[PDB]
């Protein structure tokens, strides 16, 4: 039986409320031991060791917790057969991707959460955790990058996103689909991400105490340029536009970001549209403005890759190539 | 044959550089189904859509309701969902208003605009289309203005009512309607923009890991009437954004929680005590749609309980 | 507190080997929302669901309408969509009938049955749930019986109204309803099974490349009342199946074209001249749902024009 | 500029009606020359050569047309840089998979169709054909098995299915998602199928003049066993069950197929449910009955693979391993 290390960060998976049938709960409240012991069947499939890294709602996830997770996995790689990270849903898609690009360990890292607290009727957490361990324990799960496991499905860290505010089925890889489905503790993998990840990336956070500052501005009809200006005035290293349609920008926001791109701020166009690439060669001449197109990376995922890109380079043509490879 | 007025605003259906009369002329079969008259309102990319154009459309439809049997509005894709809901809430006319656009310009191969426009006229001309609110007609599908949204950056099939589904499907120039929106719309709303030349200022701040509070604070510093939060999961906020908006809500700004998540309601009774913070939960309204309703709510009340009631009825 | 009757039929929610009283006792919070009484009708895998059980359910609900405030039916997943539509068309009771099942048994980890049952009771107890036809409640979603279908072999979120969307979503024990089925149902249909001990024989044949005609011919040889074709694309037929069913339609068998394709209507005015062949086009009804309506149509008429009318109204 | 060979079989892509704005049409009517000449932009990207193989509605697709396509592609492999097959929508998913398992040629084979006839307003055919040639022309398209290209998307032959009766967007890979999206005549591939295809399969139809007889029976409430019996009585080689839920069968149908499996007929359980695997280890003890579970293969696809399996073997355990590998 493999050795599996659960790194706990909080989330609703570790959350509780007063009633099995009322929606009110709080988060990252129960400890890693409690979760494990709630799933005795884990003994059938793994020797599980739990460690509490933080205990927070993933709505409060942040760069320092990402640094700690990356360093820890890379540090402790030799001591275990794989990692499960228990985490809230809200920003799982971000942390997954950060880890997808910064872990160098060749053992599976599988992230997991729940939409219902442990106390709720038909809570999803227990089986989700079980399945995350199955996955981390499967030899065939290696060399697929960092994963998320929810609702019987194995998802790659890059494409995976939450699609619904409440559904147990929220996590989908919305552009290229899942890697594998889980049934009866076994996985039939039929896909692997082609974009470079983990040890094929140049990103190394081992000696980083902070990450480049990147903020996200939303576009909409009659959008204020004040948010963008505020990030410019603060000397942000980069800005991601949550564009409309195929990464389009309101004229005010466009004008502000075009000025900033000239001064040296990195500007990535992404889109608020939930599926599909923000493309080159549509309505915005990126080359002319010095902007980068995000491809299928949603704004928050684009921020993740931009911060990491910014650790290697400030040159927009090089940042674009990074956005084309990872 | 019914009389249908086409109000043109631009968009890639018009690529917005072609005039309304050119668009009509390009689809001669429109005369088989309506007597079409075209008026140019503006001619822009909808990524530059704004409050002034919104007010102009609403007033025009309301003023000209009696001179026609139905309206089609040619518009860009990118913010179609925003204009549609705004008109859903402010048009007082009982006659069909159908918005339409295109993902490809009419010079591209297999250009979608011509048949899209045809179907939008079919819809606007169909008796059965009245009393269903403002509609968007794309890819053979009639969609209500409240729920409709663009789901893909490039797909001709992008427009979807992602929470509650379409109203009807169009085949061979006819619609089988099986659904109508229950939320109150058009003449059942109190919003009346007939005399307004501007709208309350409402901005949208995004949430993500490690989010800066600076965008929220910049809207507060400018005295924005309202701030919508594109929250994470079920409308949650990064702590520094939460702190900023908690202050704002008790200091003369209305604050709506919505979600960056593409489907599902931002609910009450989850992790945020909205009553405690003076916040309004947006339900199924996404950030940009929530902004629309907030702006219009603020024409009526600054009372956050009354704003929430509005968000529970429209 | 309303009185709710649970009619049990089996399914994996009962894994069907557990009794109704066991299922009720397993969710004590049901008493917070209703006075629940359980009756066992049968206890089977819904893959063995049949005409006799359908008739029993319909008669029971119709007979007992006045003794209760609402019904929940515990049922298997696999043919839930079929039983739901049958009851959608034959129940005459004005009170909510809500069907429910589970993908995982009670003993399995994160078993879905208990909360599913809770929610189905919430639904059946809600005033607002009346007059919406027969409902299926799964994964926090209220779905009409006409459009609902299972979309995945194992996913707890499998149940979806794939053409027209859900009616409402359930959060914290309350439903925000935004939709109601337009097709006529329950007391607005003519179908009355009160006196029937059997139904017209209706079978289904599949289409694919190189399809044999032998299945179709075997139902014709048995004198079946009707055949539904699970067509390819927009309800098309493989030539040898087409030839067989063309004969059957003029030789005393009713023939409905539906589609193996999971969404979208089988339409008239595409590649098959239904009037020429004496065929009926199923619309959005999938093959198993088309069978339901055909059987019930054949209790009223064998005239294929009247059958098509029925298919255009229910 | 690459040499690309279009093999035309008919379909609505080659169909026409009297009105641009009415739904009535007939199929497989226009010739390959007309289609090509309707898309002059193809000269920008390829030297296209057309040949008419058949001109039929894909609703009448059949084994002999499959054999002719496979042999032809295998025969003519050395003479061209890749193949586009113009084909109806209705059974494209079947022909695609057959070809996915029997083509041995290492050049791209890309299938394509249209939901609207050429005569219709906003007809989808032209750009569809263009994009099919782009794909067949792209070096990076090789070694991915047989493809389908519709609505700007590149799809693998195995998972691809039609999901709606009329929508231009119908074609989706519903379990594992697409391989690549096309924009501005370029593809960003991020996936490739893991199941064995083309030259990695043992199936060789070069000398076959017919295929093993395999029929499909549907399950539903009160299902008749007469269809299944009729295929048994005719000595069919195999039978595919379009099962309910996770490949379950009505008792009558179950009893008939269980008897047949004992006599030597190959029985594959599939499902009428549009997504997800028909699994082992659920309600049916396949080993006990001698049945084969189809995995994510829909009934029509399962038939394609069962016919080909039957060319190598009649042994259920071997057929199961084929269903686990291809
Ligand atoms: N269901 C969840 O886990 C949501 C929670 N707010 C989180 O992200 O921590
Ligand atoms: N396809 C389109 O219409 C996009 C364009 N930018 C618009 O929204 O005006
Ligand atoms: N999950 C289930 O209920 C499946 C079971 N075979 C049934 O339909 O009865
Ligand atoms: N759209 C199409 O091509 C449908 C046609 N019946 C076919 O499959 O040939």
């Amino acid at each position: 039986l493999p050795n599996i290390t659960i790194l706990a960060t909080g989330g609703t998976i570790a959350g509780g409320g007063d009633s099995a049938t009322k929606s009110n709960y709080t988060v990252g409240k129960v400890g890693v031991e409690n979760l494990v012991n709630a799933v005795p069947q884990l003994k059938d499939i793994a020797n599980v060791k739990g460690e509490q890294v933080v205990n927070i709602g993933s709505q409060d996830m942040n760069d320092n917790v990402w640094l700690t997770l990356a360093k820890k996995i890379n540090t402790d790689c030799d001591k275990t057969d794989g990692f499960v990270i228990t985490h809230g849903v809200d920003t799982m898609e971000e942390t997954a991707y950060f880890l997808d690009l910064t872990v160098k360990c060749d053992k599976p890292v599988v992230m997991v959460g729940a939409m219902r607290p442990s106390t709720s009727m038909s809570a999803d957490g227990p089986f989700n955790l079980y399945n995350a361990v199955v996955t981390a324990a499967d030899k065939a799960s290696a060399n697929r990058g960092v994963l998320v496991v929810m609702n019987d499905t194995v998802l790659d860290g890059r494409d995976v996103t939450t699609t619904n505010t409440t559904d147990v089925a929220t996590f989908k890889s919305v552009n290229y689909g899942p890697l594998g489905y889980i049934h009866n503790g076994k996985i039939d993998y039929q896909r692997t991400p082609a974009r470079k990840h983990t040890s094929d990336t140049p990103f190394d956070v081992s000696k980083l105490n902070e990450l480049p500052k990147v903020g996200i501005v939303y576009n909409y009809a009659n959008a204020s340029d004040l948010p963008a200006k505020a990030l410019v005035d603060a000397g942000y290293d980069g800005i991601v536009s949550a564009g409309v349609g195929n990464g389009n920008l309101y004229k005010s926001v466009f004008d502000t970001l075009a000025t900033a791109a000239k001064t040296g701020t990195a500007v990535v166009r992404s889109s608020r549209v939930p599926t599909g690439a923000t493309t080159q060669d549509a309505e915005v001449d990126d080359a002319k403005y010095g902007f980068v197109a995000s491809g299928t990376l949603n704004p928050q995922k684009a921020r993740v890759l931009l911060q990491l890109a910014l650790t290697q380079t400030k040159d927009p043509q090089q940042i674009q190539q990074i956005f084309n490879q990872y």
